[PDB]
This record gives structure tokens, C-alpha cells and sequence, in this order.
């Protein structure tokens, strides 16, 4: 099953937490202000989205910890981390979601 990270600064420090370990996800689980990683890695699938309103520290973050999780949790070593602005989401992303409109 994926799970679905946020990434923010919002509540004083930069963390990453977990907002969704049930599949499939809630599309309002996306909130512009913040960015999130959609953790699939098992068949190499992970997901950076970036909310419109998140700030240059959590993108950057959501990155590294992306990339970070190939190592942590031993996901396929040619996996690709896929960047993904708010409103430029893929079918391969959408689909993780319910009922995506
Ligand atoms: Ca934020």
C-alpha cells in the first residue's frame, strides 16, 4: 500500500508526516500550501507534488527525502523520484486517488 507524506514548515520546524497510509487517497488530502511525497517505492513509484503556495525550504526538502527513501527503505536503486506541480498532475499519479476531478 502507498503512503502519503506531508512536507512543511508550517508548525515551527521542517517535517515530514505521515497524512495517509489508506489507499486510495483523498484528492483533498493535496494542500496547496505544503508539498508531499506519495511513497510507492516497492515498484519504484514516488511522487513529489508540490503544492502552489509551499515554500522554497519544503520543495527543496521534499526532494532530498524523496531521494532519501530509495536508500532508507531499499527501493529499486534506478528508481526516479517524479516532480509534479499542483495542476500538473499525471494519470500515473492520479491514479492513486479516489475519483479524481
Ligand atoms: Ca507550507
Amino acid at each position: 500500500l502507498a503512503k502519503l507524506y506531508k512536507v512543511s514548515n508550517g508548525a515551527g520546524t521542517m517535517s515530514v508526516s505521515l497524512v495517509a497510509d489508506e489507499n486510495p487517497f483523498a484528492q483533498g488530502a493535496l494542500k496547496s500550501e505544503d508539498c508531499f511525497i506519495l511513497d510507492h517505492g516497492k515498484d519504484g513509484k514516488i511522487f513529489v507534488w508540490k503544492g502552489k503556495q509551499a515554500n522554497t525550504e519544503e520543495r527543496k526538502a521534499a526532494l532530498k527525502t524523496a531521494s532519501d527513501f530509495i536508500t532508507k527503505m531499499d527501493y529499486p536503486k534506478q528508481t526516479q523520484v517524479s516532480v509534479l506541480p499542483e495542476g500538473g498532475e499525471t494519470p500515473l499519479f492520479k491514479q492513486f486517488f479516489k475519483n479524481w476531478r
